[PDB]
């Protein structure tokens, strides 16, 4: 498969910008979600959900085309719960029916990191929507009940390197496990809906306890009521992961860029752009902008 990039006929930077302005200003109205954690961690789970399918070896899956809209993908077991953010979401379609799926569940990610104080992610438009036969079969997202060789292994198929996979992992001081949706409980962090490294900080300096919860899955417990997946504190056991946790841990302006860097190459992998397309934009926040 080749993917091209195609911008959506006659838009420009200052179109998707008021998209990114009605995507913020719902993000500030709708804040009593989830315990007042509000949209922004959800979507941005969405937005590497429906990115986290690319096979590297055909060029199936990832975000291009939009196919989380089809019901073999949004039912898969994996996506638990992402519902939430695909219904936050839907509004904003009817609003600017122009605008492709999977540029709205990429952008979504984009304006919650931002929203949430996060690094600006610069952002490219053009993914089209492709028909229901193209939508990847489930299964390819990642188990929680692994450990570090499996978290390389997985994460080489989109071919993210361990500084990459590290710093996309510190997305996980946004937000929370759900029992019912992956049979996990419990947040990471104490800050969760503002953009930090409080996720290597806490994995670092808290005295963490292995148990079973109450789905019988085991869990890494700490004093303060927060908690890690195998997957996350896997991170910690292997030698090389934990140079890049301490690092991030130390520098939150590193972390920042790298992760930067990392989730803009996630939202675009399976893309090709041409020459004559845009340059990435990047857009302003509403406390930017004055509004
Ligand atoms: C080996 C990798 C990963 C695994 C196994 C994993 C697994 C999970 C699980 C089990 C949840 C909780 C779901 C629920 O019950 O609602 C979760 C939440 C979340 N994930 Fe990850 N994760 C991984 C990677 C990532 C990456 C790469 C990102 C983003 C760049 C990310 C962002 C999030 C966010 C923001 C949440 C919070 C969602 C909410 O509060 O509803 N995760 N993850």
């Amino acid at each position: 498969l080749v993917h091209v990039a195609s911008v959506e006929k006659g838009r420009s930077y200052e179109d998707f910008q008021k998209v990114y302005n009605a995507i913020a200003l719902k993000l500030r109205e709708d804040d009593e979600y989830d315990n007042y954690i509000g949209y922004g961690p959800v979507l941005v789970r969405l937005a590497w959900h429906i990115s986290g399918t690319w096979d590297k070896h055909d060029n199936t899956g990832g975000s291009y085309g939009g196919t989380y809209r089809f019901k073999k993908e949004f039912n898969d077991p994996s996506n638990a719960g992402l519902q939430n953010g695909f219904k936050f979401l839907e509004p904003i379609h009817k609003e600017f029916p122009w605008i492709s799926s999977g540029d709205l569940f990429s952008l979504g990610g984009v304006t919650a990191v931002q929203e949430m104080q996060g690094p600006k992610i610069p952002w490219r438009c053009g993914r089209v929507d492709t028909p229901e036969d193209t939508t990847p079969d489930n299964g390819r997202l990642p188990d929680m009940d692994k450990d570090a060789g499996y978290v390389r292994t997985f994460f080489q198929r989109l071919n993210m390197n361990d500084r990459e996979v590290v710093a996309l992992m510190g997305a996980h001081a946004l937000g929370k496990t759900h029992l019912k949706n992956s049979g996990y409980e419990g947040p990471w962090g104490a800050a969760n809906n503002v953009f930090t490294n409080e996720f290597y900080l806490n994995l670092l300096n808290e005295d963490w306890k292995l148990e079973k919860n109450d789905a019988n899955n085991e869990q890494w417990d700490s004093k303060s009521g927060y908690m890690m997946l195998p997957t996350d504190y896997s991170l910690i056991q292997d030698p090389k992961y934990l140079s890049i946790v301490k690092e991030y841990a130390n520098d939150q302006d590193k972390f920042f860029k790298d992760f930067s860097k990392a989730f803009e190459k996630l939202l675009e992998n399976g893309i090709t752009f041409p020459k004559d397309a845009p340059s990435p934009f990047i857009f302003k926040t509403l406390e930017e902008q004055g509004l």
